[PDB]
């Protein structure tokens, strides 16, 4: 394991303003801690004077209006000290990680390519530059403040309370450990409990996205109900843990307020102890009872502190690694010749390279080739051959270990390394097209470029298309989309920026087979405009470049077995504000929706109000026992201490076992409610169709980012609401009862304070929690650009623009950067006002208190009372932030469930209405006059007058070009999809009008690339039929020929397959289909282009599963080979979107002879 690096080097790129800015933070921050005791013993000696001075009013009258004073003062201090603390921190942390992601960039993208071939990789690098640079950044802004801040508090409030009262201060230091074990423990295992419970909805989701990716098939068959059944158990598992997190959760709770009960029992009794011997007054022993609890507790605060350093500490250690590593291939050197004969005369001679990863594979043996200038050559690799290898070379991606390696007799390391990379231009077959607009690609291209420049490039280097009739034009980023851009545009914006690097050899890459002929032309005109340019790769296809370049070699073993012009080189591997109202009424829906657990919600009702009181209960006996304190009757002062201390360790228990049934039961309700939710959302997507599916905004992983996020959020916006709503309305209500009851008018002041009071103890929690937004949503547009420069860091060497991609990072992450100064701003400026009024609440309401009791219209025991207990209830009522408040995302996502599920479907999965269903269907289904038009895309329509006939004995082939919809037909078939004219007749009547579920049961079918389901083979091959059994998987697996390899596999039917199984292969997945096919025994197997794409074994195994099919029932099979169709007796035509003629082969001869499939049989030969 690598070593983390010293805490100070992380503040290497802290700049004189980043000292300032540190320095003013940790002031702010130890000023704040501080600061926060410091109203605590203030609070002692007012509550002191207001309490001793009762018979002499003005003297009471005085000290209270200066304590309050000072109250205001402490209330700006933490104003002015959080502002600066919140703003310095986060601003000087964003700076520096700024400046430290910019180094780490420029020093990434200047590393040699063996480096993170040998070295780090770039996956590597890419997480690093995410998680790491974010880890630092949180921990050097943020978690270094709330350190110094809570460091402070504890020390701040160990010395106000001992030299208060060291007495009380060493039992309360005694007591505090109890309480930061407990909640310690509480919150390690929550988060266990949701560590386990986010895995399950992980492994949930999983279900829903293979099942959303493979709707093909489960609407094919019935398995809808096995994917109900499937997410019905994950979701109980998922639940019952969910039991198990609020049970955890209540507990906490209960037992927390329970310690906390008794030892301010204990607390309390001894105070009152200390105050019958003079050895101190009231206030100071809750002063101090207070100020060592929240130094203790300030301490539990600051460890997470240190626990983010560690992780710091380790991330910044890569950081570092990454950015000190000096280039080790030495780059730009000045002993660049700059020679003016851009034509390579002869170059890459006895070249014996060897890859760095494994330096023993020698991939290069001895090469030797010429490139005479004048005219092109290319090149003949094979596959396992290095063309991309020797692509590098030329490239000085890598430097041959020896060998007499030159360039135009000059050899390459001694004429510079950025100089000869811009005489070389190259093309790959993956465009680099980064983040930014493809104008900003055409500069990174070539900087001089001017923007005429591009347009002419756009002009006559490539023609004018879609790469200008972008809505922005040449503006346009192509990285935020990237879909817009077909890959052919892409491929010759490319072109383009080398167009650009037209000077001298330019190499090119082999291009993919399925790309437009436009672009091939584009790339050949290119050629003939420049000689110089060689090394084309034909990769046996694109034979026209073949025909250009005149010289060319084949390559195999690192080796050329000819050397010289054009030969017989073929046949040797040659190939291819928002509405509210409906938010009331969808609220209604949902908890007749949750009407089942009602029970539970009562009872989790009625715990919360118990909770709600004790809570109001426990502020009251403070103020009582404080009351107490200054009275003079010390026998009364022990009768009432005692009560208080008896009716607290009574009530404890009582907290304890209703914050856990409260708990118990709310979170069981919200669980039950969201699996409900879930079972019935995933209905109704199953119960939708494909026209919905294939329909962008409905893809798999989207549509289980929707489940999961809607489902919890649902949840949180009913059950916490509830329980906060009714919780907190009972603890305000018995506060304010108590209050008004002893002093209205007090309690009416305090009461129209309340609500600030409350706001300011939430913020107070959320800045334990931390304000910073969310970094990498801040920083994902740079993010992005990042990761694409340093996956495609060969391209941005070629063309060794790694200045400007620094910039354009530098630029984009500006914005953010000044954002997130502005939030600082706003989100200290608000939080210390917040404090301020506050504090200010706090001096009004306490002043007034001492006006009441100097007018006599009430006494100092009465308004204490009323002030302490509505001030503790208050924060009692601010500890809302205990459960979430996602209410208004909590809407919206609500408003998505029930648009989701109050969608209709037009094509009904199961059909009300009566149908004839026969047990063994006719199998006779008649196309007629069809003219289907895609839904997706209303501009292509494949059919045109289409009439079909269907073979019940007999079997019926279809062929055609790959641009005919063939799958189509099949689709059309099963009622896959809607013809828009069209009408089919399957049992002698519309397929719309019979049931859509025996069309599934009575047709068999396999798709074109069949993919497999689950674990097992066994239960993957049953999917076919409801009640496979053993024995008849067993003749499936025998007839379909794949039990051979079955066997093969270690357990057979048990093995485990998809992506961390065992993967079997092309022909081995599409052989089990077509098992699962005759599993399902159905009428018509419609077997697809996958009797194509297989291989030989498992070809005639397709025609002994032909011989099967037509001895049993009927099928349509499409192959566009032939040897298949000649299987079936019957032959159809479907070119051009159109039928021609239906019959045999012979038949297809003797009326309307050859035809374009015969000619491709022809071409097949
Ligand atoms: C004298 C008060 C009215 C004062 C003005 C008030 O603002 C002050 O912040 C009060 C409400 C605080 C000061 C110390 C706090 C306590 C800190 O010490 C404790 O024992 C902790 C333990 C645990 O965290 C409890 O959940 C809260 C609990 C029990 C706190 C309850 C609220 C306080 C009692
Ligand atoms: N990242 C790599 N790590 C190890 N060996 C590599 C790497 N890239 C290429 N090679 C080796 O380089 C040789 C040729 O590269 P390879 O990727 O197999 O084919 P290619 O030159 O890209 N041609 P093709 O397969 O038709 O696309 C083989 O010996 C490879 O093992
Ligand atoms: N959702 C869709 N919206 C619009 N057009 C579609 C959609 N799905 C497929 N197509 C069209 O269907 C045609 C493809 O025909 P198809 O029968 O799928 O053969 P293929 O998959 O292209 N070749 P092959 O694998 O040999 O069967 C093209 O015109 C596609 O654009
Ligand atoms: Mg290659
Ligand atoms: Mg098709």
């Amino acid at each position: 394991e690598i070593r983390g690096v010293a805490f100070k080097e992380l503040f290497r790129f802290a700049d004189g303003l980043d000292y300032v800015l540190m320095g003013i933070g940790s002031v702010g921050a130890f000023v704040h801690g501080c600061s926060l005791p410091l109203f605590l013993r203030f609070f002692a000696d007012l509550v002191n004077s207001f309490g001793s001075n009762s018979n002499n009013v003005e003297k009471m009258m005085e000290e209270v209006l200066k304590y309050a004073l000072y109250f205001l003062v402490v209330g700006a201090a933490i104003w002015a000290s959080s502002w600066a603390e919140i703003s310095c921190w986060m601003w000087s942390g964003e700076r520096q990680t700024t400046k430290m992601r910019i180094k780490y960039l420029e020093a990434a993208l200047n590393q040699d390519i063996q480096f993170f071939d040998t070295e780090v990789r770039t996956s590597d690098v890419v997480f690093a530059i995410n998680t790491d640079a974010v880890m630092v950044q949180d921990a050097i802004s943020e978690k270094l403040g709330n350190f110094i801040h809570y460091m402070a508090t504890f020390v701040s409030g160990f010395i106000v309370g001992f030299t208060a009262v060291w007495q009380l201060a060493l039992v309360t230091l005694a007591v505090v450990p109890l309480i930061a074990v407990i909640g310690g423990i509480h919150t390690t295992t929550l988060s266990k409990l949701s560590n386990k419970s986010q895995e399950s909805l992980s492994q949930a989701g999983n279900i829903v996205e293979q099942t959303v990716v493979q709707i093909r098939v489960v609407m094919a068959f019935v398995g809808e109900s096995r994917a109900s059944q499937a997410y019905s158990s994950a979701l109980k598992i998922a639940q019952k843990l969910g039991y198990k997190t609020g049970l955890a959760k209540g507990m906490g709770l209960g037992a927390t307020y329970f310690v906390v009960f008794c030892c301010y029992a204990l607390l309390l009794w001894y105070g009152g102890y200390l105050v019958r011997h003079h050895l101190t007054n009231g206030g100071l022993a809750i002063a101090t009872m207070f100020a060592v609890m929240i130094g203790g507790l300030a301490l539990g605060q600051s460890a997470p502190s240190m626990a983010a350093f560690a992780k710091a500490k380790v991330a910044a250690a890569k950081i570092f690694r990454i950015i000190d590593h000096k280039p080790t291939i030495e780059r730009n050197s000045e002993s660049g010749v700059e020679l003016d004969s851009v034509t390579g005369l002869v170059e890459l001679k006895n070249v014996d390279f060897s890859y760095p990863s494994r330096p023993d594979v020698k991939i290069l043996n001895n090469f030797c080739l010429s490139v005479p200038a004048g005219k092109t050559i290319a090149l003949v690799g094979s596959s396992g051959s290095g063309k991309s290898t020797v692509v590098s070379l030329i490239e000085r991606f890598y430097d041959p270990n020896s060998g007499q390696v030159l360039l135009d007799g000059q050899d390459l390391k001694t004429l510079k390394l950025r100089w000869l990379r811009q005489q070389i231009g190259l093309v790959s077959q993956e465009p680099a097209l980064f983040a930014t607009s493809i104008k900003e690609n055409i500069l990174l291209g070539r900087p001089d470029a001017d923007q005429v420049e591009i347009e002419e490039a756009a002009r006559v280097a490539n023609a004018h298309s879609f790469i200008i009739k972008l809505p922005d034009g040449f503006d346009t980023q192509v990285g935020e989309r990237g879909l817009q851009l077909s890959g052919g545009q892409k491929q010759r914006i490319a072109i383009a920026r080398a167009m650009l690097k037209n000077p001298a050899i330019l190499l090119l890459d082999e291009a993919t087979s399925a790309l437009d002929s436009e672009s091939e032309k584009l790339v050949q005109e290119a050629l003939d405009r420049f000689m110089i340019g060689r090394t084309t790769l034909i990769i046996a296809h694109r034979l026209s470049t073949i025909r250009k370049a005149d010289l060319v070699a084949v390559l195999q073993q690192g080796s050329v077995s000819e050397i010289g012009t054009h030969d017989e080189l073929f046949s040797k591997g040659e190939n291819g504000k928002l509405a509210f109202k409906d938010q009331a009424n969808s609220f209604w829906r949902l908890a007749k929706m949750n009407s089942p657990e009602w029970k539970y919600a009562l009872l989790g009702s009625v715990g919360s109000v118990i909770c709600g009181s004790l809570s109001a209960f426990f502020a009251y006996v403070l103020s009582a026992v404080l009351s107490v304190y200054y009275n003079p009757d010390h026998e009364y002062m022990i009768k009432q201490i005692d009560k208080y201390c008896y009716l607290l360790i009574g009530l404890s228990s009582a907290a304890l076992v209703f914050n856990t049934l409260q708990h118990s039961f709310w979170d069981i309700v919200g669980e039950n409610l969201t699996k409900r939710v879930r079972e019935k959302m995933l209905s109704a997507v199953l119960k939708n169709e494909m026209a919905w599916f294939d329909q962008e905004e409905n893809e798999s992983a989207r549509i289980a980012a929707r489940l999961a996020l809607d489902a919890n959020n649902v949840r949180s916006a009913i059950g916490d609401r509830i329980s906060v709503i009714v919780q907190n309305t009972a603890l305000m209500l018995v506060a304010c009862t108590a209050g008004f009851v002893l002093q209205w008018r007090l309690a009416l002041v305090l009461v129209a304070v309340f609500p600030v009071v409350v706001a300011a103890t939430v913020l107070q929690k959320m800045f334990m929690t931390g304000f910073s937004g969310d970094l990498e949503a801040a920083h994902a547009k740079g993010t992005q650009l990042a990761g694409e420069a340093i996956a495609n860091v060969r391209t941005v060497a070629a063309f060794n623009s790694e200045a400007k991609i620094v910039r354009l990072y530098t630029a984009n992450l500006e914005p953010p950067l000044k954002r997130c100064f502005w939030k600082g701003q706003i989100a200290g400026s608000g939080y210390g006002v917040a404090q301020f009024c506050l504090y200010a609440s706090y001096a009004l309401g306490l002043w007034y208190a001492s006006w009441l009791v100097k007018h006599g219209i009430s006494d100092f025991s009465k308004t204490i009372r009323v002030f302490m207990v509505l001030m503790v209830s208050a924060n009692g009522a601010a500890e809302t932030l205990t459960l979430a408040p996602d209410f208004i995302k909590g809407g919206q996502a609500m408003r998505s469930v029930f648009e989701l599920l109050d969608r209709k479907t037009e094509i009904e999965p199961d059909d009300p209405d009566t149908t004839p269903v026969p047990d063994r269907l006719r199998g006779e289904v008649e196309l007629k006059h069809i003219d289907f038009s895609y839904p997706s895309r209303p501009d292509i329509q494949i059919f045109r007058d289409l009439s079909l006939r269907a073979r019940a004995g007999k079997t019926l082939a279809l062929v055609g070009p790959s641009g005919c919809g063939k799958s189509s037909v099949i689709s059309l078939i099963q009622r896959f999809y809607e013809p828009s004219s069209g009408r089919v007749m399957i049992d002698g009547k519309d397929i719309r009008k019979y049931n859509l579920k025996a069309i599934r049961k009575h047709i068999a079918i396999v798709p074109q690339e069949p993919c497999l389901f689950g674990t097992t083979i066994y239960e993957n091959i049953a999917y076919g039929h409801e009640c496979a059994t053993e024995a008849e998987i067993i003749q499936a697996a025998t007839l379909a020929s794949a039990h051979k390899f079955i066997s093969a596999l270690p357990e057979g039917y048990k093995t485990y397959v998809g992506e961390r199984g065992v993967q079997l292969s092309g022909g081995q997945k599409q052989r089990i289909a077509i098992a699962r096919a005759l599993v399902r025994k159905a009428e018509i197997m419609l077997l697809d282009e996958a009797t194509s794409a297989l291989d030989a074994e498992s070809e005639r195994s397709v025609q002994e599963a032909l011989d099967q099919a037509c001895s049993g029932r009927t099928s349509i099979v499409v192959a566009h080979r032939l040897s298949t169709i000649r299987n079936a007796h019957v032959i159809a035509v479907i070119d051009d979107g159109k039928v021609a003629e239906q019959g045999s082969h012979s038949h297809l001869l003797k009326n309307h002879p050859d035809g374009i499939y015969a000619r491709m049989i022809q071409l097949q030969r």
